[PDB]
């Protein structure tokens, strides 16, 4: 899990995250014993957040950019985002900051750019743009700015801050476009009449509450009745229910994107105490849900640097501890040594993975299945079975996300790893009655088969994580040396054969 993972003053500046801020989340997890993950912060953003700048909220999906003069905002044109030249990218954001201004009727516009005094200079700081040698047209004083742009000029003014740009001599945006000095317009919100400009906003990853902190605030008798019973060690509905009850886990069918009633408090603590701080744009968090910020229910700072790692660091430390997080995003829970992982190609995205899917991702690797096929998992025309079909693919969602997710509500942390595998194996067992009835499509039959292998990989490494040694002893155990030699070598040879 903790393979190579930063901590301390060096995690908190890989973040982005204004130093005090997160100083202030720090007391938060302590007070409250939960862990705070977040996505991390556009680093050239830091310094418009911490000046007070406001952050961008649902209404505006535009990217901020990490280049030029603009960086740090969101640019009206995103051509002017992290996105430097990718047709398709920017394309997609021009049209959503489009539909921000015609959606929320005066909420949200655009303003002209002004880099006033002190910005110039804390991009000069940095490695961003340098101010220069004046310039003159049309009557105008200006000053150019140099940025490494490939395609772009840009230029500021005096009396106003404002920032212009143009096309290079013979060069050509990213859309077969080129044109003459235009302002730099970038993406606001009204706050009391007056359009503010918008930067980047901290984007929560996750809130991962102490289970056995929850059961503690619950009522005794209450929590006796509805978990002391009949289930005997796994599926713990009760455990669910409660948690739903008491406004800890999210009703039932998710809309679109609801939050919790405990993920909404949490959103107004950790608003209330940027606030606390001298923060003067409003909230900094605005919803709830490759490298993470984390910051433990005892205030350290930790960072993983890509999404296998910080799988491994949640299994280990969080849920492996007892605290809440569900996995929407698969990884390899043991790690690849020198026999590299089999993989499997998407028809359609051309992505290869080599991770066990979870339900949702194996939902849409049927999908991409079924479009580049034209045809279902089944054959039997005139739906017969029709029922148990359905029902099947279904249970082997199920398993898929139990491997990944039965230990969220299972205290014991022995019993986790034990179901975890136990979960892999129904998941294997169900998948190989699928293929037993004949009656699945071809395409269909690959991907199967890349599943049961994975599995049966994981699950083995897995077994032998626990117990080194227990490939030799379920073989072993099996084996009777009161009998004599030749008959004890027949034994051993069917159980191997087999
Ligand atoms: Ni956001």
């Amino acid at each position: 899990d903790r393979i190579d993972v930063l901590k301390g003053e060096k995690a908190l500046k890989a973040s982005g995250l204004v130093p005090e801020h997160a100083d202030a989340f720090k007391k938060i997890a302590r007070e409250l014993n939960t862990y705070i993950l977040f996505r991390p912060v556009n680093k050239l953003a830091t310094n418009l957040i911490k000046s007070g700048v406001a952050t961008k909220g649902l209404n505006v999906h535009g990217k901020s950019s990490d280049w030029g003069p603009v960086a740090g905002y969101i640019p009206f044109d995103q051509d002017l985002s992290k996105k430097h030249g990718q047709q398709l990218a920017v394309e997609k954001g021009n049209l959503e900051n489009k539909k921000s201004i015609t959606e929320h009727e005066g909420e949200i516009g655009k303003i002209p750019l002004k880099l006033d005094h002190l910005r110039i200079e804390e991009l000069k700081e940095n490695g961003i743009i340098l101010k220069g040698k004046k310039e003159i047209d049309n009557g105008k004083k200006y000053y150019l700015l140099e940025s490494n742009n490939q395609v772009y000029e840009f230029r500021i003014s005096d009396e106003n801050n404002e920032v212009q740009y143009k096309t290079k001599e013979g060069k050509i945006t990213v859309l077969g476009e080129k044109f003459n000095w235009r302002n730099i317009e970038v993406m606001a919100k009204n706050v009391e009449g007056v359009l503010k400009p918008l930067t980047a906003d901290y984007d929560l990853f996750a809130l991962a509450p102490s289970l056995t902190e929850i059961k503690k605030q619950i009522p005794q008798k209450e929590w006796d009745k509805v978990v002391n019973t009949p289930n005997s060690l796994e599926k713990q509905k009760g455990v669910t229910n409660l948690l739903i009850k008491y406004g800890i886990e999210r009703k039932p069918d998710s809309t679109k994107g609801t939050l919790s009633n405990w993920q909404k408090q949490m959103l107004d603590r950790l608003n209330e105490a940027v606030k606390y701080t001298g923060y003067t744009g409003g909230d900094v968090v605005n919803h709830g849900t490759n490298e993470i910020f984390i910051i433990n229910p005892e205030g350290e700072f930790i960072l993983t640097k890509n999404w296998e790692m910080t799988g491994r660091f949640i299994e280990k430390n969080i849920t492996g501890k007892d605290y809440l997080y569900y996995f929407n995003r698969s990884y390899n829970k043991i790690a690849p040594g020198n026999k590299a992982y089999i993989e499997w190609t998407d028809p359609i995205t051309k992505a290869k993975i080599n991770t066990i899917p979870t339900s949702a991702e194996f939902i849409k690797n049927l999908s991409s299945i079924r479009r580049s096929s034209n045809v279902g998992v089944y054959k039997d025309s005139g739906d017969k079975d029709e029922f148990a079909k359905k029902e099947s693919v279904k249970k082997i969602a199920g398993y898929l996300s139990d491997y990944y997710n039965s230990a969220n509500h299972i205290f014991s942390q022995e019993k986790k790893r034990k179901i975890s595998i136990f979960r892999g194996i129904q998941a294997y067992n169900e998948i190989e009655n699928v293929l037993k009835s004949k009656q699945i499509a071809p395409e269909y039959k690959n991907y199967f088969q890349y599943l049961k292998e994975r599995i049966t990989n994981q699950v083995q490494l897995l077994l032998t994580h626990q117990k080194s040694n227990i490939e030799f002893k379920l073989l072993y155990k099996q084996l009777n040396f009161t009998e004599n030699e030749t008959d004890n070598f027949e034994v051993f040879q069917k159980i191997i054969d087999e």
